[PDB]
């Protein structure tokens, strides 16, 4: 929340990113690792959502991998969104670790409301009615 935003980070593929730039409006993070199942199944429901919702700006954050990996899992599940390699987990450490799949939804007011549930995957439609929330 607001200033947590304030740090930057490298895309899978290769360009900056500033994460100050999602202040002020709604945006989804979601903190995913390419060989975790939950995340494998809850990439097409990301993929959908934030195709559908493209006034809220998602952004991934994938750590514990090799890039080809993480841009594997991108391509596979078409998630046409930021990717971020937190290769050494500084962005995880900020929004307090602990694993994978996680959910950051934060309002343009800077509020937010996070989901890091290790027994199940989020379905579409319990995604899609966060995102609208927003």
């Amino acid at each position: 929340a607001d200033e947590r935003l304030q740090f930057t980070a490298t895309t899978l593929s290769g360009a900056p990113f500033d994460g100050a730039s999602l202040q002020g409006k709604p945006a989804v993070l979601w903190f995913w690792t390419p060989w975790c199942p939950f995340c494998n199944a809850e990439a097409p429901s990301l993929s959908q959502v934030a195709a559908a919702n493209p006034a809220v700006t998602f952004v991934g954050i994938a750590t514990r991998a090799d890039v080809g990996a993480m841009q594997s899992f991108v391509s596979k599940y078409n998630l046409n969104f930021t990717n971020l390699n937190d290769a050494d987990g500084v962005i995880w450490a900020r929004y307090n670790v602990p694993w994978q799949p996680a959910f950051v939804f934060y309002r343009a007011d800077g509020t937010s409301t996070f989901v890091n549930n290790p027994t199940a995957a989020m379905s579409q439609d319990e995604l899609s009615g966060r995102v609208a929330a927003l």
